[PDB]
């Protein structure tokens, strides 16, 4: 019929387009030809639409889908309208339980491939041949807020990877900091209850700036290392593409001869590390609560695929007690300076889902999903987790057959004698459902352990001790690893940590709790302690001033791997720039600007006060992407204002604030020709200053200064200036 | 033990305190003596804590609640730790399904009481005697976002009241606008799917500014009246206390002689009507996503109880076809100018819950929960709703016994022969579970209909027609009631509607959809059409310019009841003012200011750049409530800056922006003495201007000008000025 516009404009191009150039689509429709083995096997449950009749779930076609069956057109609805009651019953039952933690979350499809065979250290088939690529499904998440919460909150992010391997599913479920808050799994409910919304009134959402959180931190000094990380810029990332990932426990790699190696897993972001600053990150949860979900979907549609390196920290079994921290302690990190991360392979995320609920919401990831070649250790938080993620699926996913939900199915064979349970999909033809059996000659059969394709056998570690509910004395140290983290931060990074604690703590209503947290900080480092204390109006006791600092970590004084900005690495590719238009824009400026950006892989948004299009001075028509208020500075990386009829936007409060917000959030600002009038707005010396690129015309060098600032992410040197600005 | 601070400061005072003066508490603990019949009956399921041992759910006391049972303190956790597995199993299963619509929501306890007996019109016992007070439970809600979404979004709000009456539960489930979007319940799934997050990527949250929403509006002209309301300031309220509520369908009141009267239900806010402005409302979902949940909890703890008048629009059965709109059409409002709202009683909300999940999340409200004295009509949206809210509880609340969940239980008797089903609490001693029966002599027995305490009998309306799925021709008019709404708006109210449509529509990526919505507006009113069109770069076709406007509604040209601000009514009580401190504040100013505010019932927040306390010039100690960045202007109603050492905050970017944001959001600003220096910031004539109160000292008249502006809510006359401000 019509309803569709002919000119075809309702459908997106099935090819990479920049951010916001087209409506977004289902994966299959946007990228018909990105295939892999898991993607192809879901084909049996994909449903199309075009040229199909509207039906009931029982196949009966519907003639009127606008009206209920009533006795006369102004009369009562009849109980025999089965078409209406089916349509409203399925609506009434749409929602399943959300994840009790990590409910927010965004996922994509892609693959893993090893750099070389690691057969010398593990008999794990997915790592056995550099030529073997493995389908993955990855979901990035926050920790506290429900699925309806905002993306750019201050929190730990999760990073879960499902590996569809030839010998089983290996789920590597980690987060973006290398230590957790708790040593023992028995305390997990108390910690999650304390971070979560408070019981009486369910406030706050997506925030730890509340009394109970900080109450439990002050009473539990083991939480302090990971609270330091959450209080850093590490707690507000720019993108899921711009963060590290970590498995946090020590695991084992078992090779074909039986040798066990301890390992810790890392994910290194090939786009560099980068974070937002808090005023930006907080305002942006109001301006776009879906910023992280949006930008991942769109990087993949523009072809700016996310890529990460899998990296191992290997430690021989003999060195188990070589460090002055316990390797099985989850609140201790292993400094890369002591043990290096060896890069093992690479992961590429290159396809979005077709249906968020079906693929993303129904995905089950559990750390107990290991394969031959891997094994667990006695880490007390890892041992408890193992109980949990099988259990939780019985209500979230309705039952013991969650592995039959299509995103979760092994792409390799699985046969065993488990029968029945809710929405059992497999019809078992085996005459036996028990072993040992003679009637189907004992099939399916047990397999002995071996080098390739053998059964799972656990590593025969020796256990001796009594049945005790008791914490190991080796776990008893709470302060050298937070001070190592603190000392490895650049100065503006440390500022930002002071300010993180000061904001959060200002929101605790009960002052004894805030004092209790400053006492703990004085055991880490007094400078840190004094700075936070000051913002809160607290004085340190001369005794607090005489607390002796913790020891070094194996004589290490700092490790720069723990900082985000100290050793620089920066994608300018896939970043986004806002260009502020006016009604007679100088095309000379504009075609130079856009060419430069295109060569580097950077996306532009042409922004105005009205939608529709303006016309450059040469009569070129430029379509406007958003208004100044519609796409705030908050959502880009740099602002460029070309020359032209400047008088048009000069008096506009929105165009001027666009620049003041951006200035304050430490972003590069480039002013060509008369656009330099706005220096007077953000208060700049005619003599100039760093981070403001200015010139007579937009050209090659002007763009070079801009892209160079952009590779450096923010102009940190401006931090003294930005305090006098009211924005 | 300790952990508690002695000085007692961890516990709040069990008496009314202002906003933020104390930590908030459970209802029982904050207000031990606000009782009512429903509150007292929940006493059988309230659980205390103090002086009690920590136990398992089976009563076994726990000695170590910090550690798991392991074979040696660095060894594996044992499967026989039943204490650990119970604690983690209940955690694993915390979450039930959320409401498929209206999932966000905030609730409180209180009562209803009639002004007089309405026995002449209804035999409904809760309305029979002015001396009969009825327990209510009320939940205010949004419509689109999940339970983790933000409170101050642009959306319709719900307003659901559970009346615990002597003859059954009467649930009056309504919203805050008087018409709905859809005529027939069969379309409800298509409309909710179109407003909701889009299927492929689940964006956006809490927003209708997306293509599918506006696609379905342009193709469905019956949605246009209620979209006008959502696009007005009516879609962003200041508080749940500052809005009207409506049942939207025509219902029947049946008296003891059998006479039926049609009725429409209203709730009139005794604090006046008031809304936020969009930049404010949007930024505030970032700055405090729980603003509406918070402020309701705290009005009730300060004793600023919410109060509403129940009001009836009665129409005799004979006048059923007297209007030129169908009374059974849910997209048509009945102008108060044609039919007056008669005030029937009053409702007071005076007690918060003890446990949000238990009381609020498990509450089931359904419109089919009517009592004797009330009945339904053939409204096609009301008839479908009736199916739905029984159905949805079978998964949300796990089963057919949701009425046994304590918040939902009748406070009056209920006995019948329904047996079994999941978490059946009642043990039935009746030897029979069927009627007719002789073995328990037919008890419980059927009751005949009568004037008081009789059985439910339906009104014997005549039905004649054929079984047809067909819409009545009387429902076919889509445009005079949106133009009546439009013409009844003040000029700045209409501005705000233009700007609502222009923002939302700028976020549709597909331009043909935006054009399609402007065509529809040109059928309502051309001024409206031209304004929106302009912001979007769209030109109206000369044919669009020649569309004939819709007819009047029964010769009515405007009704001022449809505007928020035209006839003024304003609580200054319970509003909140921010006072910007400095380090030598003049106490003369301050004690005058706070006395004035206290006499009017207005709450102050003393705000500084640091927490702790400053000292007035006379050595008074003032404790600081938040920082300027911690409690933004966004969260108060007016700003007062007293005199003192102004030089201290004058150069502070935060203190200056605090004033520019507030200025722009049209709030009253009061400057005493040297504080008038800041006029230079917000750019004011020395000669002064309206809405900026200024003087040599804070005194009686200065405060009078301020409270008077405050009773008028915003300074609408500033709207021409605020465009040049960059904030
Ligand atoms: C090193 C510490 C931990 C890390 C790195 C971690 C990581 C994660 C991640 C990334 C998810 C999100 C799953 C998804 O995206 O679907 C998750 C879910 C969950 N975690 Fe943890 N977690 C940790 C500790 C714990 C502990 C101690 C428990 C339980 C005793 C626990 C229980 C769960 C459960 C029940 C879920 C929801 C499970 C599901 O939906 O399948 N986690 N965790
Ligand atoms: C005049 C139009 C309508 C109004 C005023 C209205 C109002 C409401 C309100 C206020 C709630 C929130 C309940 C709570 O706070 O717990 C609600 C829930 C709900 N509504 Fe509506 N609604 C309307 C139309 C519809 C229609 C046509 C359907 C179904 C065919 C529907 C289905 C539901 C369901 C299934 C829920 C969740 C029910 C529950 O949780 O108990 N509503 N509605």
């Amino acid at each position: 019929d019509s309803l569709a516009p002919e000119d075809g404009s309702h459908r997106p191009a099935a090819e990479p387009t920049p951010p916001g150039a087209q409506p977004t689509a289902p994966g299959s429709l946007k990228a018909p030809d990105t295939r892999n083995e898991k993607l192809n096997s879901l084909e049996d449950v994909r449903k199309g639409s075009e040229n199909y009749a509207l039906t009931t779930n029982q196949g009966v076609r519907i003639a009127d889908d606008q009206n209920s069956l009533r006795a006369g057109s102004r009369g009562p609805t009849l109980l025999e309208d089965f078409i209406l009651r089916e349509k409203i019953t399925h609506f009434d039952h749409e929602r399943i339980p959300e994840r009790i933690v990590h409910a927010r979350g965004s996922a994509a499809h892609g693959y893993f491939q090893p750099y070389k065979s690691l057969s010398d250290i593990t008999k794990a088939d997915f790592l056995s041949d550099p030529n073997k690529i493995t389908p993955v499904f990855v979901r990035f998440s926050t920790v506290q807020g429900g699925a309806g919460s905002a993306d750019t909150v201050r929190d730990i992010r999760g990073f879960a990877t499902k590996f569809y391997t030839e010998e089983g599913i290996f789920d590597l479920v980690g987060n973006n900091t290398p230590i957790f808050f708790i040593q023992d799994a028995h305390k997990f409910p108390d910690f999650v209850h304390a971070v979560k919304p408070e019981p009486h009134w369910a406030i706050p959402q997506g925030q730890s700036a509340h009394d109970t959180f900080w109450d439990y931190v002050s009473l539990q000094p083991e939480t302090l290392h990971n609270v330091m990380w959450a209080m850093s810029d590490r707690g507000i990332p720019r993108s899921y593409r711009t963060m590290e990932g970590f498995g946090i426990h020590t695991f084992r790699l078992i090779n074909a001869e039986g040798k066990a190696t301890f390992v810790r897993f890392h994910w290194k972001p090939l786009a560099g590390k980068a974070s937002l600053v808090w005023d930006e990150a907080q305002k942006l949860t109001g301006r776009d609560p879906d910023f992280h979900r949006r930008e991942l979907w769109e990087a993949i549609e523009a072809g700016d695929f996310p890529e990460y390196e899998l990296g191992f920290q290997l430690i021989p079994e003999e060195d188990e007690f070589k460090f002055d921290f316990d390797l099985l302690d989850p609140t201790k990190l292993i400094p890369e300076e002591l043990v290096p991360v060896q890069r093992v392979g690479k992961m590429v995320l290159n396809r979005n889902p077709d249906n968020f609920f079906a693929e993303n919401e129904q995905a089950a990831f559990h750390p107990g999903h290991i394969v031959p070649g891997l094994d667990f250790t006695n880490d007390p938080l890892l041992q408890g987790r193992l109980f949990s993620y099988t259990d939780t699926q019985i209500s979230r996913l309705g039952g013991p057959n969650f592995h039959e939900i299509p995103i979760n199915r092994p792409t390799c064979p699985y046969h065993n004698f488990q029968r029945d349970g809710m929405h059992r999909m497999g019809i078992d033809t085996n005459p036996a459902n028990y072993e040992p059996n003679s009637i189907n000659d004992n099939w399916p059969r047990e397999t002995p352990p071996g080098p390739k394709r053998g059964g799972f056998e656990s590593y025969q570690e020796r256990v001796e001790g009594n049945k005790v509910r008791e914490r190991s004395p080796s776990f008893g140290e709470y302060y050298s690893h937070p001070r190592l983290f603190w000392l490895s931060q650049t100065p503006f990074e440390q500022r930002h940590i002071v300010d993180g604690f000061s904001f959060e703590l200002s929101k605790v209503v009960r002052p004894y709790i805030r004092e209790r947290v400053v006492d703990q900080l004085a055991h880490i480092d007094l400078t840190l302690a004094q700075a936070v204390a000051k913002n809160l109006g607290i004085e340190l006791t001369d005794d607090q001033l005489n607390i002796t600092p913790p020891p070094d970590v194996n004589g290490l004084k700092k490790d720069p791997s723990l900082s985000l900005y100290a050793i620089p690495d920066g994608d300018v590719k896939g970043r986004v720039v806002a260009i502020l238009l006016n009604d007679e824009v100088r095309s000379a400026d504009l075609l130079a600007i856009l060419k430069a950006l295109k060569a580097k892989g950077v996306h532009a948004k042409l922004l105005y006060s009205r939608m529709g299009e303006v016309t450059a001075d040469d009569g070129t028509v430029l379509p406007i992407a958003a208004t100044f208020a519609g796409a705030p500075s908050l959502t880009v990386d740099a602002v460029i204002v070309p020359c032209g009829n400047i008088a048009d936007i000069a008096d506009n409060g929105d165009a001027n604030y666009y620049l003041m917000e951006a200035y304050k959030h430490l972003k590069p600002i480039a002013l060509a020709g008369d656009a330099r009038k706005f220096k007077a707005t953000i208060k700049i010396a005619d003599q100039g200053e760093e981070g403001i690129v200015e010139a007579d015309s937009a050209d090659g060098s002007f763009m070079d200064e801009l892209l160079t600032l952009m590779a450096a992410h923010r102009v940190w040197s401006r931090i003294p200036k930005i305090d006098k600005i009211p924005a």
